[PDB]
């Protein structure tokens, strides 16, 4: 038996805008043919793909994090600011490109303004230095009279961006880090970085690197916890198999109430309220080049419902996520000079962030359940997921109240449910349910028939208790009012 | 609100023996005139007090631990063997007492073996050897003819004890320890002396040290998860408001699963699936001399309930518990010279472990929530747990089996909770309803009034949806037949 | 690796009042009836210099000392009076040591980091020549 039940006036917790954030890296075609293509007919004064753009506004970023990744472990700032013809043309170590750097800060800054989202940017922490990541705090955050507040009005822009997360660098645990550190080293940073710019902006929220690595985390909390605000973490998965795909997804549960249970372990960091950044998430498994693109199909995109649904779940955990990547590499969205594919990542987001709400209402689920061993990861490290649902639910609520959303996932392959729904003190109303599905699993939408894998809609009769089928692999939202 | 359906065809996982466990240390009163006492009218011709003897058979002690504590750290297991009137008087380091040696390892496995439990044993780390506890393990397991079973065997014993569970050392991190060690030195001397130990008898089960230091549990389990079977927590609880005691229970539930998520991300421990041992647990908040007589009233109690119905739900991830401790000292009994006293910690024990299955069997539970802030423990150590419930419960069945059983806790100080119970595809059965309750929160009994708290007994009937109501701070075990 | 869990007085005296042992190395029981007297018997039958490796892996510095004492003393020693007790009057004057055995290797019975084994093989040597400076150690 499956059953879920509601009620719309039990609200368990808050939900962050945040968890629904993107990344865009300067590595392959993410910035350059992808937001930003200078000689194009598809781009706007700026250099702004307009389809891309029409694109992205649909999906309503929350925030988006930049320039890397592994790219700014290697890069310096300034490289990227003023009259785009005297900008030095520089090698990026991380994915052997020649960058050009008229992608920079104020572009960056000018494409959040555009979108209408919170710009997220990291320090360089392998090449660069306590002053160059203050003075890049100074120039996008100076309101006062110092060189770089000077400097960003000399280039345009009096007012400042009031850029509010940080990201105390990227990644700084691996060899293939540039500058990369040890747990100890980089504890002592990371404390040291968040200190001097809080001083100079106490709004700043900072992010420390995490990883899997728990001596790292918590040598991390220790050193760092009295001052940063959330730890960060990665979580990349595959391969190949639909089950396998879809149901890391609770492999990712278990491994964000670990670091969860980290932090509560951390005197500082509990009695501060540490909290957890996904500020990494995706599928990955197909491509490792460094153009990173990855062909995604609905399977992949029915993990990001997954997750996008669980993150509902505990926003209050992890309250600050960034899909990996935007555009073209790793990307839900891929373009090419004449156009642009939706990939089923992408869809999800579409169907999610609209139509869903701002306050999780408690939700019972009744489901059945299975276990498997398989694989993930271009390396294809072997996992295991015990107990794993094959339907899964979260409601919420508008701040109106008047307005509930029911977010539902089926991960069956091949049967549809029909599942008994309650929802307290409810009906009879006319309401209406999208819905993300395809044909098969493996189904992707090419820039051609860019329709097949979609949001569909149609109207239903529910009430106080009422019964819906949900197809096989799909995610559908039912949104109802309740005035 | 509230709400509890079970459903007795779904079974779970298993219910582990040993989360019923006690500890029986050289500590105060606990084993010297606890237990044991020579020259006493109450005693039989070997020296067991008789009372406690019948006493302790009705909680059926699945396994008994011993010698310590921090006793063993000290203890030199030679000096408790031989003919009683040539063994050596030592100072005990640990309570400053003057130990006799006459209750040593032989008495121990005649008082096990006498009771149904299987033997505990902890070594000493602080004070002794390898070789002194291999000589132990040659002493209690050895078939062959090596000296150390020739020895049990010229002192009365052909056939070996066969003795399951060993400890590696007793809370070593601790300063208070004899013989302290750093997390670094003791995972070397975990695996070391566990390693070496199963060389002689591989089917043996090691318990590990482990405490609150994440980094600590951390070494050991990168070091020893190879060979070891546990890791060890203690929880020690209070103090003084009824709410601030009982509900720790959901401290305990959080600080286990912390531990569990340790165990996780350490491979070769993982991989073992190295599980939890509460090897030490009670309320002791009152009293801090060195014979520790905490007189236990009835919020204390509800505490063992709760611990104990969490205990059933997570046996999977702690297999095995003990008491802390069963005589005197900390005890769920207390004797004196002429008759016995069994406190509310004590019938907690009767009315679970007789009436209650070994099968956990699916058990959703609805409940209202609460969150308290307070202090805890000898030292007051601030603490707080959200969304704790005010109820809460735990369905099991027996191996057959013609019996489910529901044990379910009201923690509500004032109220009592009015309760719909479903039950799967049940009568139209009658059912006797056992519940330990007193007057109040700080009952407590007397040599005098032996029973201000006890179990009773009331027959209502079920019918595959019904209610019950429960006292207020009670907990109730619901025997049902099934045939 | 018999020898990182050796004890040498096990396997002196008369054989029956011998204690029996579990070899933790081979997993094997040792009825300890060939021992230090034995084995230098059967040394000196053949011709050989005797060469021993001493316990340094459940053995003290102490141990190791009594061990030289009984084998090479010839003051009025508690070992030394204790070889001549049980039929030696006159030394086995053994001439090559062998400082602990194996104690690297993760199989060995409290094996060492090489700091630890370098520490203690300077402290186990240098003391065993105070009391004998004719003896190589290995």
């Amino acid at each position: 038996s499956y059953r879920i039940v509601v009620d719309p006036k039990k609200v368990v917790k808050p939900i962050s805008r945040h968890i629904y954030g993107h990344f865009t890296e300067h590595l392959g075609r993410c910035i350059y043919g992808g937001i930003y293509e200078e000689g194009s007919p598809l781009s706007d004064e700026r250099g702004f793909r307009k389809d891309v753009l029409e694109a992205v506004k649909r999906i309503k970023v929350p925030n988006l994090r930049w320039p890397g990744g592994n790219f700014v472990s290697n890069y310096h700032w300034e490289d990227g600011i003023g009259p785009k013809d005297q900008r030095p043309v520089r090698f990026d170590l991380a994915w052997q490109q020649e960058e050009t750097n008229r992608f920079g800060t104020d572009e960056f800054i000018e494409y959040c303004r555009e979108i209408g989202a919170e710009p997220y940017i990291s320090i360089n922490m392998g090449t660069g230095t306590l002053d160059e990541a203050l003075h890049w705090l100074e120039y996008c955050n100076g309101k006062g009279n110092t060189y770089y507040a000077q400097l960003r009005r000399k280039y345009g822009h009096p007012e400042p961006y009031n850029v509010k997360f940080w990201g105390i660098g990227n990644e700084m645990y691996g060899e293939w880090q540039v500058g990369h550190m040890t747990a100890d080293e980089y504890a002592r940073a990371a404390k040291e970085y968040t200190k001097w710019m809080k001083v100079f902006d106490p709004t700043i929220k900072a992010i420390a690197v995490g990883c899997d690595d728990p001596i790292w985390n918590l040598r991390v909390l220790q050193e760092a916890g009295d001052v940063i605000d959330f730890i960060s973490y990665h979580f990349y998965t595959g391969s190949e198999d639909y089950y396998e795909t879809v149901s890391t997804v609770y492999l990712l549960k278990e491994r964000l109430i670990g670091v969860k249970k980290l932090i509560d372990m951390v005197d500082t960091a509990r009695k501060r309220g540490v909290k957890i950044a996904l500020d990494e998430w995706n599928v990955w498994y197909r491509v490792s080049d460094n153009k990173l693109e990855e062909p995604y199909d609905l399977k992949d995109g029915i993990f990001a419902c997954g997750v996008l649904v669980l993150l509902q779940k505990m926003s209050d955990i992890v309250p600050l996520a960034n899909l990996a990547q935007l555009v073209n590499a790793l990307g839900a969205i891929h373009t090419e000079k004449d156009g642009l594919i939706l990939t089923p990542v992408y869809k999800a987001f579409e169907l999610i962030v609209n139509h869903s709400g701002e306050k999780l209402v408690k939700t019972h689920v009744e489901s059945e359940t299975y276990n498997i061993e398989g694989v993930m990861f271009i390396n294809k490290m072997p996992f295991s997921v015990e107990n794993a649902p094959f339907l899964d639910a979260a409601a919420s609520i508008s701040e109106d109240g008047k307005k509930l959303f029911i977010a539902v996932v089926n991960y069956r392959k091949e049967d549809a449910l029909k599942v008994p729904i309650r929802v307290e003190g409810l009906g009879q109303k006319k309401a209406t349910v999208y819905t993300l599905t395809g044909p098969d699993v493996n189904a992707r939408n090419t820039m051609e028939n860019p329709n097949v894998v979609d949001i569909t809609s149609e109207t239903i009769t529910v009430d106080t208790e009422f019964e819906h089928t949900f197809k096989p692999f799909s995610c559908s939202v039912i949104e109802v009012e309740l005035e």
